[PDB]
């Protein structure tokens, strides 16, 4: 269903801000996005930096140009009739602190959402990976989006909801955050007036699931750690998407992408898709990087994403 890529890059140098285009950040390359769009992928998740949207207070109005770029890439990927997924990624924090407020989040959200109300083919993600937080505050942040999203008036649009410890699936029900609290006991009683929650999930297939290194644990590493969370899932009746997953250019780590898309197919009646980290135009060498006019693992991935689009 959703089958796609991650766009990075006007999220860059995050402790520089409002940071300088071209050396801290840049917006994407819709040459590329149109590239990907042609083969038939259909979702783009564009991060972006909250404090270059929403600068010093993210209950404030929204910087017309940062937002100005964010609306040509969003207008860009929609006009021809793809998905585009709005994430502020920002670690479930705002200049650097843990943000505390559900009201401020909530108001941000009903900022953000007002300007893309009306196009469809947008797509909410509360924030990127939030981490070493209170449970509790994480899910009580999520809802706090939803909830400003709907009083923004969009309503057509997914809302993805994010768990706290980088929205791991893999620890879903075990990682802990600062109250004790795991995702499996704060994020399912979220609620939305529209009925449009994906519960997004990150995978990746290293020893310790953060992607920092190129070797996939094994060939089924993927598709085992979904598995756990896939029963909460479907046990209490919710529907997901990964939004970050990736593997190297060897054998075991495309053995083991397969083997974790199939699983998703297999189960897609939870699970809704998946979106590559990642493209962009800023990666250069980088393992994952899927940009087509350099990037290591496009001509080995790229035909994988499209095959279970
Ligand atoms: O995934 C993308 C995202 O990853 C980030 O790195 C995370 C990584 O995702 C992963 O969550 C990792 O989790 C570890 C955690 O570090 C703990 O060490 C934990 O361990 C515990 C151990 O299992 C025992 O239970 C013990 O009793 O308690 C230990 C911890 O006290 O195991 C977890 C996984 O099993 O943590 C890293 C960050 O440290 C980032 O790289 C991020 O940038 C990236 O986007
Ligand atoms: C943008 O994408 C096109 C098409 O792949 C590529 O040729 C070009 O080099 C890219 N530009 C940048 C700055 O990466
Ligand atoms: C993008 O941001 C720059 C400032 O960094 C601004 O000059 C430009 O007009 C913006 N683009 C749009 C389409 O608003
Ligand atoms: C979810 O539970 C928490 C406390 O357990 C709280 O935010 C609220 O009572 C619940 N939310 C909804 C929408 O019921
Ligand atoms: C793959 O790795 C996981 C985690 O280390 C392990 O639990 C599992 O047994 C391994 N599978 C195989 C087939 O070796």
């Amino acid at each position: 269903r959703f089958a796609g890529v991650n766009e990075s890059g006007a999220e860059f140098g995050s402790d520089n801000i409002p940071g300088v285009y071209g050396t801290d950040y840049t917006w994407y390359n819709t040459t590329a996005m149109g590239e990907f769009i042609s083969q038939g992928m259909n979702i783009f998740r564009l991060n972006l930096l909250m404090e270059r949207l929403v600068p010093n207070t993210m209950t404030g109005p929204m910087n017309a140009d940062y937002l100005g770029n964010l609306t040509k890439d969003v207008n860009y990927v929609t006009d021809k009739g793809a998905y585009a997924m709005i994430t502020p990624h920002n670690y479930g924090r705002y200049y650097g602190n843990i943000i505390n407020s559900t009201s401020d989040f909530e108001a941000f959200w009903k900022t953000v959402a007002g300007a893309f109300k009306d196009n469809d083919l947008v797509m909410f993600d509360t924030n990127n990976q939030y981490y070493g937080m209170a449970g509790q505050l994480v899910a009580d942040l999520n809802q706090a989006a939803i909830n400003g999203i709907r009083a923004a008036g969009a309503t057509s649009q997914y809302v993805n909801v994010e768990g706290n410890s980088y929205t791991g699936a893999w620890t879903w029900t075990t990682a802990e955050g600062t109250d004790g609290l795991t995702n499996a006991q704060t994020m399912g009683n979220l609620t939305d007036p529209e009925d449009k929650i994906l519960y997004h999930m990150h995978q990746y297939l290293d020893s310790d699931g953060s992607g920092t290194s190129s070797t996939c644990v094994n060939s089924t590493i993927g598709a085992t750690r979904l598995m756990d969370a896939t029963a909460w899932l479907k046990s209490n009746n919710k529907i997901a998407i990964l939004g970050q997953y990736a593997g190297a250019v060897n054998s075991v780590c495309e053995e083991a992408v397969e083997g974790m898309l199939d699983y998703i197919d297999e189960n897609s009646d939870v699970w809704t898709g998946a979106i590559w980290w990642a493209a962009g135009p800023w990666w250069g060498d980088y393992m994952f990087s899927v940009e087509p006019d350099n990037g290591p693992a496009y001509s080995t991935y790229d035909p994988i994403i499209l095959e279970y689009s």
